[PDB]
C-alpha cells in the first residue's frame, strides 16, 4: 500500500499523500495545529521537539515507550505508532503532574523549552514510575534550557524520585493507571502480518521494507537506493548538507536487523538495533556476568553515556553509526580496537569481517560493496588477562562532538604481564578511524611497566602526527589527549592487574595516581535558596515581595502559551527565507534567479530594488536592509524569497546564485588596528596621576587577555509575521522582539510610512537576552516588504543555523594591561587599553564599550586609573547587546590582573581583593559617589555561608593528595551600575483600563521573555490597586497602546515600567476616591460601578523617567547611573588534569535585589544569569574560518550549559534588610549583574592549575577556559612530549 | 465608523486642537483595549461626545510640549516631538468628556 | 469583516432558527446535520460554559 496510518494523543491519523521529506515536527504543527512541541535547533540537540513513541514490540510481545526528536522523525518510519505530544498528556484544565510540577517550582521562565523537559520526564515516568535521581538528570541529556539554570527543574522533579520557592506537599499525586490507553486498533493491527509501504513525495520516494527479501532484492536491482533507520545522520545531511536521496529504503521493521543473540564469542546485535537495545542489553549482561568477560561490553557503555541524550538513542542504530564511518565516531574505535565481527550480505552473499584499520579505506566509506547490506554486528566477550578501556573527551560531557575518542585493549600471555595483543584505536585524529599500528606491533612481548608506557607515548607522538594547519584545529590538545588516555588506561590496567594476583609483581599505583583512573561520576545535588520572607502585617492579596510563579507557567508547561510561530497561518500567507552573502567583503557581481524560479510555489526574490523608500537601517543608519553592491559579512543579507512554504522558500533560495569579486577583508581585531578600521574615536576614563603612581609601585605586571564573544542561543530564534491590512500603508506585525519601538521606526522608513500606520505587537519571546535588543529588525524589515509587496501576510522564522550567523553576539574582546601595585596587594595604579570586536554594523557597540570602562573598576577603589576603548569595524555579523552589555568583559579583565597581584604578592587573593574593594561613599574612576554600598556585608555573609576558610584547607589537602585530579576555590564581587547609559533610554510607560465588571487590563512598554516581567507588574498594580492580582491580565505589548518604548533591557524594566504601573494606577485610585468615602466597605465592583454609571474615565496612562542622569566623557562627571547591584559568589570546581574535563562541585552566590518584588522569579534570574555566565567563561566558543566564515552555526557545535554543567551544591541567597528606596517598592533590578559572579568557576580552574602547574609564575587563562585551554596549561611529560618533540 | 464620517470629522477636530494637518493623524480602529467602557455609536452624538475626548487629550499633548514650543517657537513640530521624547517626556495622552 | 482573510482552521457558523412563534422544544434530531461533510458540532443551550 500508500496509507500512512499512525495516532496523535489517541487519535487516528490517516495521511493518504505522506511526503518522505515531511518530519513529524512539521506535520504536528503545520498539519495537525498542534504547536506546543517546538522547533528550537532543527539538528537533534536541543530537545524542544521532544515526543513519547508508543507501539507494540512484535519481537517481545509488550508495549514500549520511548522518547524522540520529532525535527528528526520521518513521518514515513512512523506507521502503526501511537505519538503523544505536550498537549495529550495534560492541560491547564487538568495538569499532569509533570507539568504541575515544573511550572510550581519554578522550572519555567520564558517557556519554550518547557514541552520538550515535560515530554522526557513523562516518558522517563512511563518506563520508571519510582526513577531514581540519576535516572531523572539522564533523562535531559538531550535537553537545553537557556534561561532556568536547571537547578529548579530537577529540584522540582526530584520529588518523583525513590521561607520555601514552592510546597512540594500541595502537588498532586501520581497514578500511573491514568494515562492514555494504548489504542485497540494498534493491537489488533499487530495480528496482521506487516507489507510493504512506498510513498512518493515532490522529490523523493521511500519503501518501507518488510522482509530481508525486500530489502536485498532492492539494494540489487537499485544499489542506489538510500537506507534510513534512525534518519539521525541522513536528517543532518538532507537538511543541513542539501543532499537528496530520490529512493530510501527503510528497514527498522525486518526481523534480522533487530535481533539480539548469544554466542560463545559475544553477542550479536542485528545492525537496525537502536542504541537504547544495545545499552539495555549490555546493561544486564554487565550485571549478572563476571568483570572479566565484560571488558568490551563496559567501553561500549560508556561510550554510550556521552552518546546525544534519550532522544537520540531510541532511533538511532548501531549500523547506522558504523556505516556513518564519521571521523569522530564514538562507537567505531570501540569496535575497531575490539575487533568486532561485521556480517555483511547481498541478494546471494554473504561474508564476514573483523572490524581493523582496513574497513574504513578513506572519507566517510567503509569496505562494502553498493548493494551489501550490514546485517550484525558481534560485539565480544573478553577473555581471561584482556583489558579494555574507551574515552571521550568533547567540548562538553553530554551531546557533545568527540575531539578525541578512543578505544584501547590490551590481552596478556596467560599468567604474566607480558602483551599478547594491543590495539589502540582513535577517532577525531585523520579523516578516519585508525589504529596506532605503527606504535602497537612494537610493544609485542614487553612486560607492562615503565619502559611501555614511555615507548607508546613517544610512538603515539610521532605516529599520530597532525599539521599546524589540520581539519579542526587544537592540534597540540588532540595530540595531548592521545597519550593522556593511552596513560590513563596504562594506569587502569596496572590496577586490573594488581586484582588478578598473578605470579609475578606489577607494578601498584601510588594513591596520589588513583583519581586517574576513576569514571566519571558526580554526586547528587544539594541546593539552598535563601529570601526573606515579607512582613507579618502584609496582607494576604499584596504579592510583592512573595514567591509568586510566573503568570504564563502553568500553560507552559502545557504547549498552550502560544509563541510566534504557533499563530495559525492565513489561509493565503507566505513564507520568507533570507539570501545571505558567502563572503566576507566582495562587489556582487551579478544575481541569478533562473533556478529559484522553477522551484514549485516560489512567489519572487526581494532586493535593493524592491524597498520602496530607504535602504537605510539599524541603529545608526549604517545597515542595508538588503545588500547594494557589495557584501560586508559572511551573512551579509542579499534579498530574500518568497514562496508558499518553508520548504519551497529553503530550496528557492539555494537556486539564487550570486557571482563575487573578492575585496580586502578586515576580520580580526588586529586586521583592525593594522587597518586603523573603528567605531568612532578612542573612549577615556581617567583619574589620579599614572606617572607619580607607577613610579610609587613596588610591583608592576603587564599582560594581555582575549575574550571570547557568545551566541544569546535564545530557544526560539528569531521569528516575525507581518499583516498587510490593504489600506493607507497599514501593516500590523507579530514579532519576537525586546524592541517594538525600533521595529515600527525600521519598517516605517523602509516603506516610506509614518509611524502611525505601523503596528507592533508582542505577547512574549522565548528568550532575548539582548539579541533581540536590535538584531530582530533585519527579519521584520524584510517580512513587512514581502507583505507589502505581495499585499499577503508573510511569515519567517529563522533556522538555528541562519540566526546563528546572521544576528551577531556578545563582543569577544581584547585588552592589554599594566598593573602598579605594592607588596601589601594595595593596587595604586592601573591602565587598562580594550579592542571589541563590532563587527559589520555600529549597533550597540560603542555603548557596550562605555559600559566596559564603566565596570574596569569591578569593586575595587584605584586611585590613579586609565581606561581607553577602541571598537573595531570588521568584515564579520555585527555584534550586539548580551546581558551585561560589556560588564561582564570589563570586570573579567580586573579580576584577571587581580588575580595576578595577588599571586605576585604571595597574598590570599581574597585578602588581597577585600583591601582594595571601595568602601561607602567613596568615588568610582568616573567620579558617582557609591552610596547604599551593600557590597561588604555580601561579602562577609558569603565567605560565611560558603566556609570558604575551611573549604580552602580541604583544596589544599586534596591538592597534596592527588597528582592527576586538582580543586580551585575563589570568590569574586561585583559592582554592577543600573541605568541605560543614554540617559532618555530610562523611560517608561503603561496604560490602564477597569472595565465595569471591575477587571484590569494593563499594558506597558515591557516586553516578556521569560524574566517575568508581566508578572512583577501585575503583583505591582495588584498592590498600587489594593486587588487581588486575579483581577488584573496583561495579554501583550503593542506599540498601539504605549508608543515611544525603550527596549527591555539594561536589566531596567521592572524599575522603568513598574512606576508607570504605579503611575496610572495611582490616578484611577485618585478618581474612585469619592466612591470609596461613600461605601467604604461596599466591594471594589461597586465602586467601579459607581464611576461608570457617574461618566467618571476608567482609563489612564502612566509614565516614568529616571531622575538625574547624565554623564560627560569630557568632564568625568554627572551619574550615568541610578544606583548599583551588588553581589559575591564562591564557586569550587575539580579538574581532570589529564583531559582538560572539570567539574563544579559547589557555588555560593549571595545577591543584592534590594527589597525582591519576587524572591522567586529574582533568583531564577541570578540563577539562569549565572549559567550563562558559566558558559561564557568556560563552554561557549565561536569559531571562524580565515575568511570570516562562521562555523559554529547549532548545538552540535556551540555547547551551553546542559542539565550535567551546573554546580553540584547551588547555594543562592537573597541580601537581607537592604531597601533600595530609588526604585519601585524598594526593589532592585536583577537581570544582568549576577553573570558576570560566575568568573568564580573562571578563577577557581585557574587557581586548580596553578596547582597542576606547581606538580610538575603567571601563566596565560584567555577566556573561555575550555577543556582545549585547560589541558594545555597543565605541562606535564606529554604536553612537553607533544609540542617539542622532548621526554 | 458606519459611513458617518465620524472618523473623518475626529481627524479634524484633532488637526485643528493640535494645529497641524490632518496628513500627519490617523484612525485605524476602534478597540475595547484602547478605549474601554464605550457607549455605542448612537443617539446622533458620538461626534459631539468623542470630539470633546479627542479635544480634551490633543489639548494634554499641547500642554507637554509648550516648553519645547516656548524655545523653539518656529522650528517645526518634528523637532518639538523629538525633543520632548530626548527629554523623557510622555507623549501619549487619554481623553473624557461627559 | 468578511473581506479579512480566513485563517488556514477557520471554522462557519450557521445558526438554527425557530420557525415557530412560541412552542415547546419536545426533540432535536442532529442526524442528517452529522452525514454532512465537514460537519463539527451543533451547539445548543447545554454548550454554554
Ligand atoms: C544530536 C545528535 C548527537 C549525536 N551524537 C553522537 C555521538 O556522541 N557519537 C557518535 O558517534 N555519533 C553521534 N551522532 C551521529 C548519529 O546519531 C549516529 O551516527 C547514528 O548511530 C546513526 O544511526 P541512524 O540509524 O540514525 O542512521 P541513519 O541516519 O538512518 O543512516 C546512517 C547511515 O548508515 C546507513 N545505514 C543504516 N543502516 C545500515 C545497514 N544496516 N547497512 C548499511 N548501511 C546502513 C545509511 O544508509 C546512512 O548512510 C549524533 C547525532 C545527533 C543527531
Ligand atoms: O546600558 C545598557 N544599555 C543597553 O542598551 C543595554 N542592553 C542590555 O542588554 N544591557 C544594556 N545596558
Ligand atoms: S528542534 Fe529537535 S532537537 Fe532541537
Ligand atoms: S525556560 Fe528553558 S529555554 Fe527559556
Amino acid at each position: 500500500a500508500d496509507e500512512l496510518v499512525f495516532f496523535v494523543n489517541g487519535k487516528k491519523v490517516v495521511e493518504k499523500n505522506a511526503d518522505p521529506e515531511t518530519t513529524l515536527l512539521v506535520y504536528l504543527r503545520r498539519k495537525l495545529g498542534l504547536c506546543g512541541t517546538k522547533l528550537g535547533c532543527g539538528e537533534g540537540g536541543c530537545g524542544a521537539c521532544t515526543v513519547m513513541i508508543s507501539k507494540y514490540d512484535r519481537l517481545q510481545n509488550k508495549i514500549v515507550h520511548f522518547s524522540v526528536n520529532a525535527c528528526l522523525a520521518p513521518i514515513c518510519s512512523l506507521h502503526h505508532v501511537a505519538v503523544t505530544t505536550v498537549e495529550g498528556i495534560g492541560n491547564t484544565q487538568k495538569l499532569h503532574p509533570v507539568q504541575e510540577r515544573i511550572a510550581r517550582s519554578h522550572g519555567s521562565q520564558c517557556g519554550f523549552c518547557t514541552p520538550g523537559i515535560v515530554m522526557s520526564m513523562y516518558t522517563l515516568l512511563r518506563n520508571q514510575p519510582e526513577p531514581t535521581v540519576e535516572e531523572i538528570e539522564n533523562a535531559f541529556q538531550g535537553n537545553l534550557c537557556r534561561c532556568t539554570g536547571y537547578r529548579p527543574i530537577l529540584q522540582g522533579f526530584r520529588t518523583f524520585a525513590k521561607p520555601s520557592l514552592f510546597n512540594p506537599e500541595d502537588f498532586k499525586p501520581l497514578d500511573p493507571t491514568q494515562e492514555p490507553i494504548f489504542p485497540p486498533e494498534l493491537l489488533r493491527l499487530k495480528d496482521t502480518p506487516q507489507k510493504k509501504l512506498r510513498f512518493e513525495g515532490e522529490r523523493v520516494t521511500w519503501i518501507q521494507a518488510s522482509t530481508m527479501e525486500e530489502l536485498l532484492d532492492l539494494k540489487a536491482q537499485h544499489p542506489d537506493a538510500k537506507l534510513v533507520v534512525g534518519n539521525t545522520e541522513i536528517g543532518i545531511e538532507m537538511k543541513f548538507k542539501n543532499m537528496l536521496f530520490p529512493l530510501i529504503v527503510c528497514p527498522a521493521w525486518i526481523p534480522e536487523l533487530n535481533s539480539v543473540v548469544h554466542g560463545p564469542e559475544g553477542i550479536s546485535f542485528g545492525a537496525s538495533c537502536p542504541l537504547s537495545l544495545v545499552e539495555s542489553v549490555l546493561a544486564e549482561e554487565i550485571a549478572k556476568l563476571p568483570e572479566q568477560k565484560t571488558e568490551v561490553f563496559r567501553g561500549v557503555m560508556e561510550q554510550l553515556r556521552w552518546f546525544a541524550g534519550k532522544q537520540v538513542k531510541s532511533v538511532a542504530s548501531i549500523g547506522g553509526n558504523i556505516i556513518t564511518a564519521s571521523p569522530i565516531s564514538d562507537l567505531n574505535p570501540v569496535f575497531m580496537a575490539s575487533g568486532a565481527k561485521l556480517t555483511l550480505v547481498s541478494r546471494g552473499t554473504r561474508r564476514t569481517v573483523r572490524m581493523d584499520h582496513t574497513f574504513f579505506p578513506g572519507y566517510r566509506k567503509t569496505l562494502l560493496r553498493p548493494e551489501e547490506i550490514l546485517l550484525s554486528i558481534e560485539i565480544p566477550y573478553s577473555k581471561e588477562g584482556e583489558f579494555f578501556s574507551a574515552f571521550k573527551q568533547a567540548s562538553r560531557r553530554e551531546d557533545d562532538i568527540a575531539k578525541v575518542t578512543s578505544g584501547m585493549r590490551v590481552l596478556f600471555k596467560p599468567g604474566t604481564i607480558e602483551v599478547q595483543e594491543l590495539s589502540l584505536c582513535f577517532g577525531g585524529m585523520a579523516d578516519r578511524t585508525i589504529s596506532a599500528l605503527k606504535t602497537t606491533p612494537k610493544q609485542l612481548s614487553k612486560s607492562w611497566n615503565e619502559e611501555l608506557l614511555q615507548s607508546v607515548c613517544a610512538g603515539l607522538a610521532e605516529e599520530l602526527q597532525l599539521a599546524p594547519d589540520a581539519p579542526g584545529g587544537m592540534v597540540e590538545f588532540r595530540r595531548t589527549l592521545t597519550l593522556s588516555f593511552f596513560f590513563k588506561f596504562y594506569l587502569t590496567v596496572l590496577q586490573k592487574l594488581g586484582r588478578a594476583d598473578l605470579e609475578d609483581m606489577c607494578g601498584k599505583l601510588d594513591p596520589t595516581f588513583a583519581s586517574a583512573t576513576l569514571l566519571f561520576q558526580k554526586d547528587p545535588p544539594a541546593n539552598v535558596q535563601l529570601f526573606q520572607e515579607v512582613p507579618k502585617d502584609q496582607s494576604e492579596e499584596d504579592m510583592v515581595g512573595r514567591p509568586l510563579p510566573h503568570l504564563a507557567a502553568n500553560m507552559q508547561a502545557s504547549g498552550e502559551a502560544v509563541y510566534c510561530d504557533d499563530i495559525p497561518r492565513y489561509e493565503n500567507e507566505l513564507s520568507l527565507r533570507l539570501v545571505t552573502s558567502t563572503r566576507a567583503h566582495a562587489k556582487i557581481t551579478s544575481i541569478d534567479t533562473s533556478e529559484a524560479k522553477k522551484v514549485p510555489g516560489f512567489v519572487c526574490f526581494l532586493t535593493a530594488e524592491d524597498v520602496p523608500n530607504s535602504n537605510a537601517t539599524g541603529l545608526f543608519n549604517d545597515e542595508t536592509v538588503f545588500a547594494k553592491d557589495e557584501v560586508t559579512c559572511v551573512g551579509h543579507i542579499i534579498g530574500a524569497v518568497v514562496a508558499d512554504t518553508p520548504e519551497h522558500a529553503q530550496r528557492a533560495a539555494r537556486g539564487v546564485k550570486i557571482t563575487y569579486e573578492d575585496l580586502p577583508a578586515i576580520i580580526t581585531i588586529q586586521d583592525a588596528i593594522n587597518n586603523n578600521s573603528f567605531y568612532g574615536s578612542e573612549i577615556k576614563i581617567e583619574k589620579g596621576d599614572l606617572k607619580k603612581g607607577f613610579s610609587e609601585a613596588d610591583n608592576v605586571v603587564s599582560g594581555e587577555l582575549y575574550i571570547g564573544g557568545q551566541e544569546h542561543f535564545y530557544l526560539e530564534t528569531n521569528c516575525t509575521i507581518a499583516v498587510p491590512k490593504g489600506e493607507a500603508g497599514e501593516m500590523e506585525l507579530f514579532v519576537s522582539t525586546q524592541n517594538t519601538m525600533k521595529t515600527q521606526s525600521f519598517v516605517a522608513k523602509m516603506l516610506g510610512v509614518p509611524d502611525n500606520r505601523i503596528v507592533v505587537r508582542v505577547k512574549r519571546m522565548g528568550g532575548g537576552f539582548g539579541g533581540k535588543e536590535t538584531r530582530s529588525t533585519v527579519v521584520s524589515t524584510a517580512l513587512a516588504l514581502a507583505a507589502h509587496k505581495t499585499g499577503r501576510p508573510v511569515r519567517c522564522m529563522l533556522d538555528r543555523d541562519e540566526d546563528m550567523l546572521i544576528t551577531g553576539g556578545r563582543h569577544p574582546f581584547l585588552a592589554k594591561y599594566k598593573v602598579g601595585f605594592m607588596k601589601t596587594g594595595t593596587v595604586v595604579a592601573l591602565e587598562v587599553a580594550h579592542f571589541s570586536n563590532g563587527g559589520n554594523t555600529e549597533d550597540l557597540s560603542r555603548s557596550i564599550m562605555e559600559r566596559a570602562l564603566f565596570h574596569m573598576d569591578n569593586a575595587y577603589k584605584i586611585p590613579n586609573i586609565r581606561g581607553t576603548g577602541r571598537i573595531c569595524k570588521t568584515n564579520l555579523p555585527s555584534n550586539t547587546a548580551f546581558r551585561g552589555f560589556g560588564g561582564p568583559q570589563g570586570m573579567l579583565i580586573a579580576e584577571y590582573w587581580m588575580s595576578e597581584v595577588a599571586i605576585t604578592c604571595g597574598l590570599p587573593a581574597e585578602e588581597v581583593r577585600r583591601k582594595n574593594m571601595y568602601k561607602e561613599g567613596d568615588l568610582t574612576h568616573f567620579n558617582q559617589k557609591l552610596e547604599g554600598f551593600t557590597l561588604p556585608r555580601c561579602w562577609d555573609e558569603c565567605i560565611a555561608s560558603s566556609q570558604y576558610l575551611a573549604r580552602k584547607r580541604e583544596v589544599e589537602k586534596f591538592n597534596r593528595e592527588n597528582c592527576w585530579k586538582k580543586r580551585g576555590l575563589c570568590i569574586i564581587p561585583t559592582k554592577f551600575g543600573i541605568s541605560f547609559t543614554l540617559p532618555f533610554l530610562n523611560q517608561g510607560g503603561a496604560l490602564v483600563h477597569v472595565y465595569t465588571d471591575g477587571s484590569v487590563l494593563l499594558t506597558h512598554g515591557g516586553t516578556e521573555m521569560g524574566q517575568g516581567l508581566h508578572t512583577k507588574m501585575v503583583q505591582v498594580a495588584s498592590r498600587a490597586l489594593k486587588i487581588p492580582t486575579s483581577k488584573i491580565h496583561i495579554s501583550e505589548t503593542s506599540t498601539n497602546t504605549v508608543p515611544n518604548t525603550s527596549p527591555t533591557a539594561a536589566s531596567a524594566s521592572a524599575d522603568l515600567n513598574g512606576q508607570g504601573v504605579y503611575e496610572a494606577c495611582q490616578t484611577i485610585l485618585k478618581r474612585l476616591e469619592p466612591f470609596k468615602k461613600k461605601k467604604p466597605t461596599g466591594p471594589w465592583e461597586a465602586w467601579v460601578m459607581d464611576a461608570y454609571t457617574s461618566a467618571v474615565s476608567l482609563s489612564a496612562t502612566g509614565f516614568y523617567k529616571t531622575p538625574n542622569l547624565g554623564y560627560s566623557f569630557e568632564t568625568n562627571s554627572g551619574n550615568p547611573f541610578h544606583y548599583f547591584s551588588y553581589g559575591v559568589a564562591c564557586s569550587e570546581v575539580e579538574i581532570d588534569c589529564l583531559t582538560g574535563d572539570h567539574k563544579n562541585l559547589r557555588t555560593d552566590i549571595v545577591m543584592d535585589v534590594g527589597s525582591s518584588l519576587n524572591p522567586a522569579i529574582d533568583i531564577g534570574q541570578v540563577e539562569g544569569a549565572f549559567v550563562q555566565g558559566l558558559g561564557l567563561f568556560t563552554m561557549e566558543e565561536l569559531h571562524y574560518s580565515p575568511e570570516g566564515s562562521l562555523h559554529t552555526r547549532g548545538p552540535s557545535t556551540y555547547k551551553i550549559p546542559a542539565f550535567g554543567s551546573i554546580p553540584i551544591e547551588f547555594r543562592v541567597s537573597l541580601l537581607r534588610d537592604c531597601p533600595n528606596k530609588r526604585a519601585i517598592y524598594a526593589s532592585k533590578a536583577v537581570g544582568e549583574p549576577p553573570l558576570f559572579l560566575a568568573s568564580s568557576i573562571f578563577f577557581a580552574i585557574k587557581d586548580a592549575i596553578r596547582a597542576a602547574r606547581a606538580q610538575h609564575q603567571l601563566f596565560q587563562l584567555d577566556s573561555p577556559a575550555t577543556p582545549e585551554k585547560i589541558r594545555n596549561a597543565c605541562v606535564d611529560q606529554f604536553t612537553t612530549l607533544c609540542v617539542t618533540g622532548v621526554p
